[PDB]
């Protein structure tokens, strides 16, 4: 036990460094001063290089080779030394000139992407994005694969992701949302302009306070504040903060960003205190976290059952805006689809096309079958065919994300993952828990966040996304739950 001990307390302050950032970031996003951007970076940096000397010491990987053999240790401490091992492995794949060549490569696709957006060209970021490429495929080398080269960063950003499963799952999202949209295409248009009225901002900053609590988010070990870009961030179980934004002519705007940050929420503040620092104290994956804050944001946010509750509530706190919109109208006007230019504005529906034609180009980047030379032609291709809509420019084209400039490659298929994942886990959940629909459409919130807390929250990364989906569902993930929700909601009335 004393190896043991000495492997946790290695890993408790290699956290504490890492929180620690995690604290200089969330200020960064919050609070501030501009003047201090320069000197805050710097100190982030010199946290990161400390943490990353604590997970590259030798002495952590001795012990860790020690521990994997020792047969006494329980599950859980087998499960930590096992996955702790992986992740210090992996490390130790990389040859140095690799890693800095990175490194410079992150930097100047950061400068270019900036300037590109400026000029609104994306010749301007393309030699930058040459260069990434071509030292992403060395790293599909360095890390190894089967089958596909992309697999080897499709598995850095959601282990066990690979081209056959996601080449399965997007075949079906293809022939099913397809002919979905279509339909949807012939629908009357409805109401919808009464979200675009005036939502005072200090009754939605309380809506969304109120909203955050009932889902049960613990707000002695949290707290919401203003920032740009909405997020959850955690530095310890006891103390998961959550950040969103107020626009006072847009009423779609903050309430959904509370409801979907309050998912990641509830998840982080549900890991276990005594697994700090550890794989089985820490979120399952990218995936099984963008489920939580999807299963909350849609799957209940935007159902019927849940406005039946909440809707007379913010008609009472809003009756200048709502009080002559009925309960229907206002669940189709925060259920509008259509085909649109930009991801992060997307409905639930288009969304995954747009994570498709990421998907694609960068499988096809990867392999070599698509080049850089003229990617945003290619992107405006995809755009066309697939969402039936025309670039006008490249902001509004391929250079909208910046997923790419930092070097992430095998990313964006997380996000569509949780979205499928989030529909799995709440129809489960809906055959699992007697009463739950009616609990919802009561306003009781806590047996849904039970059973996420006996059947996800606790485990940390104990079971990967497909053995968790598994136990719970009886069934690896299947986007048939996603589309049959997707029709219940958007094509029997």
């Amino acid at each position: 036990a004393e190896q043991y001990a000495a492997y946790k307390q290695k890993m408790q302050k290699i956290a504490d460094v890492r929180n620690a950032i995690a604290v200089l970031g969330w200020d960064q996003e919050t609070y501030l001063p501009e003047k201090g951007a320069g000197f805050r970076g710097q100190q982030i940096t010199t946290l990161s290089t400390i943490a990353h000397e604590l997970f590259t010491a030798p002495e952590l990987g001795s012990l860790l080779h020690e521990l994997h053999h020792h047969p006494e240790l329980d599950a859980v401490q087998q499960k930590n030394i096992a996955l702790s091992l992986e992740d210090y492995d992996k490390n130790k794949k990389y040859p140095a000139s690799l890693v800095a060549e990175i490194s410079e490569a992150t930097n100047q696709a950061y400068h270019a992407w900036i300037k590109a957006r400026k000029a609104n060209d994306y010749q301007v970021f393309e030699p930058a994005l040459a260069r990434m490429v071509e030292l992403k495929r060395k790293e599909t080398t360095v890390l190894g694969y089967e089958d596909h080269p992309y697999n080897a960063l499709l598995n850095e950003y959601e282990k066990g992701a690979n081209v056959d499963m996601l080449d399965t799952i997007f075949t079906e999202v293809k022939t099913a949302l397809s002919p979905l949209l279509d339909d949807i295409a012939k629908q009357t248009p409805a109401r919808r302009d009464f979200l675009h009225l005036h939502f005072d901002r200090d009754k939605q900053w309380q809506l969304g306070i109120d909203l955050l609590r009932q889902m049960g988010y613990d707000m002695s070990a949290g707290r919401q504040d203003i920032s740009e870009h909405p997020f959850t961030t955690s530095f310890n179980p006891l103390d998961v903060r959550v950040t969103t934004r107020i626009d006072e002519n847009d009423f779609s705007n903050m309430t959904w960003s509370c409801i979907h940050e309050g998912g990641h929420a509830l998840y982080e503040q549900g890991l276990p205190t005594e697994q700090y620092g550890l794989p089985c104290g820490e979120a399952a994956s990218l995936g099984i976290h963008e489920s939580q804050s999807r299963l909350w944001e849609n799957n209940v946010g935007r159902s019927l059952n849940f406005w039946k509750f909440q809707y007379p509530r913010i008609q009472a706190l809003f009756p200048e805006q709502l009080g002559n919109v009925s309960l229907q109208e206002f669940y189709k006007a925060i259920n509008h689809v259509q085909p649109s230019l930009i991801r992060t504005e997307a409905d639930e529906i288009t969304y995954h096309f747009h994570i498709m034609i990421r998907y694609e180009i960068e499988k096809g980047l990867i392999d070599g079958s698509i080049s850089t030379k003229d990617l945003n032609k290619t992107w405006n291709d995809y755009y066309r065919q697939y969402l039936h809509v025309e670039v006008p420019n490249d902001t509004q084209g391929v250079l909208q994300d910046i997923h790419w400039s930092h070097g992430s490659f095998g990313y964006f298929p997380t996000y569509s993952l949780g979205s499928f994942y989030a529909a799995q886990f709440f129809t489960t959940a809906q055959k699992q828990v007697p009463d739950l629909d009616v609990s919802i459409a009561s306003g009781n919130y806590q047996p849904l966040l039970e059973w996420l807390r006996n059947n996800i929250h606790p485990f940390g990364r104990f079971y990967t996304s497909n053995e968790l989906c598994q136990k719970i569902t009886g069934n690896p993930l299947q986007f048939s739950y996603f589309l049959d929700y997707a029709a219940g909601k958007f094509l029997r009335g």
